[PDB]
């Protein structure tokens, strides 16, 4: 039980979980202004722990015979872990993460039930398709952040916090697809930049531009002061600068090197909002 241990924290992925659950306890320390309640954060970050492992593992069985192929090593195309068993057990987290977030509030129980939706969806059919996928990458990767905020006092900065990287995430998305184009086309992947070529950077621009618009409010909105606005004013320029790079050289190449600054950028950004919460 020592090895099956092992297999099943495999499968539900524990580090990628763990990520998650972080920052879910990142969006409810902005919430609460760092007046964090054990009780509540408890109940925050294994929610979080449970909805990303029923993810993990809805993946995998979707994924059975396409892992036979790419990655053998995993637990259920090698026999460690029936199709059945983990059928069972993404059951069990489910119910566990749905229940244990009646615990916190109605907010909490609908991004429970939203992130469980997309997450079988994403693993059936739109992972396959990224016009939708891509949307989905960046609204569970907003939620977590949103899951804490709910469970807070003040959920409105988190609020921004989670139509920022939803916008920008999904933006970075299509970028990542233009340059994946040639690989992606001999796959049977549908993709904007496949659909509509250079067409489609524009769109990546307009949910990044929409994103920079919406990051001033919360010291507009009196909540965060000068550190935040200091930080998102940097990173608001060189966000724009990224793309306009992008939109002259609509290349693999340059697509490539945004895609990386992008997530760096993303990274300062949320720094600036931890320093902004930061309050005491
Ligand atoms: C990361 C790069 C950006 C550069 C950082 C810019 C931040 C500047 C912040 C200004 C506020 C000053 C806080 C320091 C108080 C310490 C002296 C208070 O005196 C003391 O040490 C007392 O004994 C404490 O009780
Ligand atoms: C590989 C080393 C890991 C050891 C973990 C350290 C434990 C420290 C804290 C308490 C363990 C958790 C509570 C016991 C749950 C089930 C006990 C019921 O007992 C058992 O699980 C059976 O005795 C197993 O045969
Ligand atoms: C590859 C992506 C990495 C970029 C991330 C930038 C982080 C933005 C946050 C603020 C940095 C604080 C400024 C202090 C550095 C000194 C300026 C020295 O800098 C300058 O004046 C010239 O840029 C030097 O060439
Ligand atoms: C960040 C994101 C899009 C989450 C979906 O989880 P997944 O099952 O697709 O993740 P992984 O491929 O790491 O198992
Ligand atoms: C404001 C913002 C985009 C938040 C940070 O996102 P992240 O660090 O989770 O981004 P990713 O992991 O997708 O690069
Ligand atoms: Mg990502």
């Amino acid at each position: 039980f020592m090895e099956k241990l092992k297999t099943y924290l495999e499968l539900i992925r524990v580090k990628n979980c763990i990520t998650a659950s972080i920052g879910g306890i990142i969006g409810y320390l902005i919430s609460s202004n760092f007046e964090i309640d054990i009780l509540k954060s408890l109940l925050v970050f294994f929610v979080v722990f449970f909805v990303c492992a029923y993810g993990n593992v809805i993946n995998d069985i979707f994924d059975i015979e396409i892992d036979r192929i790419n990655k053998p090593s995993r637990p259920l195309p090698s026999g460690k872990i029936k199709l059945n068993e983990a059928k069972k057990f993404s059951a069990i987290l489910l119910i566990l993460g749905l229940v244990l977030s009646l615990f916190i509030n109605i907010y909490a129980l609908i991004i429970a039930v939203i992130n469980a939706l997309f997450l079988y969806l994403y693993a059936k059919k739109y992972k396959k398709y990224k016009p939708i996928g891509n949307f989905i990458i960046g609204y569970l990767t907003g939620s977590v952040f949103l899951f804490g905020g709910v469970a807070g006092k003040n959920v409105m900065p988190v609020v921004i916090l989670f139509l920022c990287s939803l916008l920008s995430i999904w933006g970075r998305e299509i970028v990542k697809d233009f340059e994946d184009m040639e690989g992606d086309k001999k796959e049977g992947v549908i993709s904007l930049p496949i659909k509509y070529g250079k067409k489609s950077l524009y769109f990546a621009t307009f949910l990044v531009v929409l994103a920079v618009i919406l990051s001033p409010l919360p010291y507009i909105l009196k909540i965060f002061g000068i550190w935040y606005l200091i930080l998102i004013a940097i990173c608001d320029i060189l966000f724009i600068y990224a793309m306009a790079l992008l939109l002259k050289e609509p290349n693999k190449e340059t697509a490539s090197k945004v895609s990386k600054f992008l997530k760096i950028i993303m990274n300062i950004v949320l720094l600036a909002f931890i320093v902004g919460a930061i309050k005491l």
